[PDB]
C-alpha cells in the first residue's frame, strides 16, 4: 500500500467493523462495534504494518502503554466513556492496585502462523 502523511499515532482507535481479528493479550475475538486499541509499531523490513489488535480494556489494564490521548488516534470518533478511559489513564497511574510488569511473557514469537 501507498500514502504520504508524515506522522503516525503509535495507538489507534475505532470502533471494530467486523469479528475476524482477534486479541493479543487475552487471545480473543473482537466482536465488530467495540472499542479497541491498535499499537501500531513501524518496522525496518519491508513489509505492511502490523497493527497489535487488543480490547481496548486488555490494554489499559497493563502498564507503560500509553503516554497520552493525544498519541491515540480516532479517540475523538470513540464513546465518551471510551474516551474517558485513555485520559483517565494517561494521566493517572496506569494500571491498578500498584500492579506493574516488564511486558508480556513470551509465546513461540516467531513462527506464529500468519
Ligand atoms: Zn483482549
Amino acid at each position: 500500500g501507498s500514502s504520504g502523511s508524515s506522522g503516525h499515532k503509535p495507538w489507534r482507535a475505532e470502533y471494530a467493523k467486523s469479528s475476524r481479528s482477534s486479541c493479543k493479550t487475552c487471545k480473543s475475538v473482537i466482536n465488530k462495534e467495540n472499542f479497541r486499541l491498535g499499537k501500531l509499531v513501524q518496522s525496518t523490513h519491508f513489509d505492511g504494518i502490523m497493527p497489535m489488535w487488543n480490547h481496548a480494556s486488555c490494554i489499559l489494564k497493563k502498564t507503560k502503554q500509553i503516554k497520552s490521548v493525544d498519541d491515540v488516534e480516532g479517540i475523538e470518533s470513540l464513546r465518551w466513556e471510551d474516551q474517558q478511559k485513555i485520559r483517565k489513564y494517561v494521566e493517572s497511574g496506569a494500571g491498578s492496585n500498584t500492579s506493574t510488569s516488564t511486558g508480556t511473557s513470551t509465546s513461540s514469537s516467531g513462527p506464529s502462523s500468519g
